[PDB]
């Protein structure tokens, strides 16, 4: 039976400001967990909240945990956003499993996401380059390989012409930085339209370039188009899409060939969500890669996740640190993220900053 | 809608589906993001039988199986608690059934719901100048197209613009965008409004550089110029506020974003483009009184369905900021909609019943018969 229903908000920060990106402006520094402890026969467990009021905590209270799932072991829709975590978390910790092998030493690829438009104050494009070569840089070594690197300056932010090429030219020297073995993604926050969109893929002809993601909002017909395009040029480039309020036609677009890499995120629809859908992706060839951005612990749960996930792709990786929430467990080693084998999601929260800031500024 | 007239004796008797025929008057081109359109149209379209009377118009997502579980039930069973169509019969049955409404109480659906006259604008004029490599030869054809709407009486125009989004050369469709809206906007005068459609062609700068090029010209509303977004939205919003450039935003045709009248009410969005076949007419009437509610424009989309054009119509009666009818000349086989006419850029309702479209029946039964379906007796 669920017992008690704690929540509160931590706090920490990005390991660098995060800039502009294609669509909207300086993103910062500062960074929020919304968090949830509950309490099943005695025991705690811990993990993402979120659209979970008091009033709806109160009506949960005193529920058989056995209640919450579903026939086949899947908690139920009403419970998802608001509890799934912290739930999976209580599980791995009574049965002292890590929850990837609850729903199967984990390694999973990931990527360094932090490259924004950070270059926007500068005029000279080798400064720029500079700059953001030494941004890629910062993360090789903390053990980085592969790099997510915003694009669209043209969109809002640059003049047009100007800001295209400024994009072409930091992905360029980014892609020296890298080497060879690093895998390039770009992402335009749907600021191109088609032909700029060919323009700068013609442009990075010789460069490493994994995947091209949300170049503009997502289009069966325009991505028919580009993929024939890039078919027949020979480069080889997936397309990436999905985040934030996506076409509910996405998947189907995607079982047809024009979207190969489906990136809903991992908080919202979430954890339970995205395993299902695995499995239907996995089925069609399809590839997953789930988004996470604006919430660390994201990162870890995508973790877990690449167990249930035959054809998961990357963890998306943002350096932070939240205060209260030790992720010493996790490493970033070459490219890929190593998953502590121990209880839960392997997040070590600090029961007493909690038990306060749920007192100071949450609910139980 | 009154529904005190309706006896609880009056059943739906029998349901028919055709698909109906024809042709617009001009071959319509590629848009920002698709290829040519083409001259052939469709229509389906039901024909009910209720009390012995008939009704004619719109159907879609009706199957046969489906219609055949509404067979025999009361008219009134079609309606809420508050006289509204209900939900599950709209996408169906709506159109047959306010017709039908009409030729039993001998009135026009716009008297329904509320000599009719509505704004309308010219919609054809779509990237109908591709072949033409000389900027001069495609705005003498373009302005040629909006020319022969005016000599049917249209006075306001819908361009279509994006050219170098796919179909040209991104620097060179733009500059043809932008000739081809001044080259429409000369022949138009001042009297015409001109809209620009970019079928989600543009992102906002490119945007900004096409607005500022026109800064000389009519332009009542910027449709489409990329997919919806607040963030986007309100930036181009203040931005032609410091210029003193007065040009609407309109979207919403499509696969919507859900948040999109949230964003309209804050000011971002003024023209609310939902289709009027899906969501449709019932749809339509309840959203109008909210959008009207908070200040906003309604101009339904109508594209690619003749009986929406004058559909759109009739909603005028039901909403107080309705802008305009979107007009696309079609001849549909079987439908006379001769009872409307175009006179200077204004669309003339017909005070007969219903709909006041004259459906062939016999033409009707034959296509029912030969390729449609029929349920009930
Ligand atoms: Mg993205
Ligand atoms: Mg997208
Ligand atoms: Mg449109
Ligand atoms: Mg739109």
């Amino acid at each position: 039976k669920v017992e008690k229903i704690e929540f509160a908000k931590l706090t920490g920060e990005r390991a660098r400001s995060a800039g502009a990106n294609g669509r909207i402006g300086v993103h910062g520094k500062s960074c929020t967990v919304d968090i949830a402890r509950i309490t099943i026969d005695g025991q705690t467990g811990y993990g993402s909240s979120i659209h979970m009021t008091p009033e709806w905590a109160e009506d949960v209270i005193g529920r058989r945990l056995l209640d919450l799932f579903d026939d086949r072991g899947r908690l139920r829709e009403a419970y998802r956003l608001q509890l799934e975590y912290p739930v999976l978390d209580w599980l791995g910790q009574r049965q002292g499993k890590p929850v990837y092998d609850l729903v199967s030493s984990l390694v999973v690829p990931c990527y360094d996401t932090s490259l924004y438009f950070d270059d926007l104050h500068l005029a000279d494009e080798r400064a720029a380059v500079a700059l953001m070569q030494e941004e890629a840089m910062q993360g090789y070594a903390k053990g980085q390989r592969h790099f997510k690197i915003k694009v669209g300056r043209g969109g809002r932010h640059m003049p047009l012409w100007e800001g295209t090429k400024r994009d072409i030219a930091i992905v360029r020297g980014i892609s020296e930085v890298a080497g060879p073995a690093g895998k390039i993604m770009i992402d335009a926050n749907n600021a191109y339209n088609l032909n700029l969109t060919k323009e700068v893929l013609a442009a990075l002809s010789d460069v490493n370039l994994y995947w091209l993601e949300e170049a503009f909002h997502e289009d069966e017909a325009l991505y028919e188009d580009l993929k024939e395009w890039l078919g027949q040029r020979g480069q080889n480039v997936l397309i990436a899409d999905g985040e934030g309020l996506a076409s509910p036609h996405l998947i189907e677009w995607a079982t047809r060939g024009r979207v190969d890499v489906l990136q809903y995120d991992i908080i919202w629809p979430g954890f339970t969500h995205w395993m299902e859908l695995g499995e239907k992706l996995d089925a069609h060839g399809l590839r997953s890669a789930p988004h996470c951005y604006g919430n660390a612990y994201g990162i870890y749960a995508s973790g877990h996740l690449s167990a249930a996930v035959r054809n998961f792709e990357f963890v998306e990786y943002d350096d932070i640190t939240i205060e209260g929430m030790d992720v010493s467990g996790y490493r970033i080693e070459n490219g890929e993220i190593h998953v502590p084998a121990t209880p839960g999601f392997g997040i070590v929260f600090d029961d007493e900053l909690v038990t306060y800031l749920i007192n100071r500024s949450g609910w139980s």
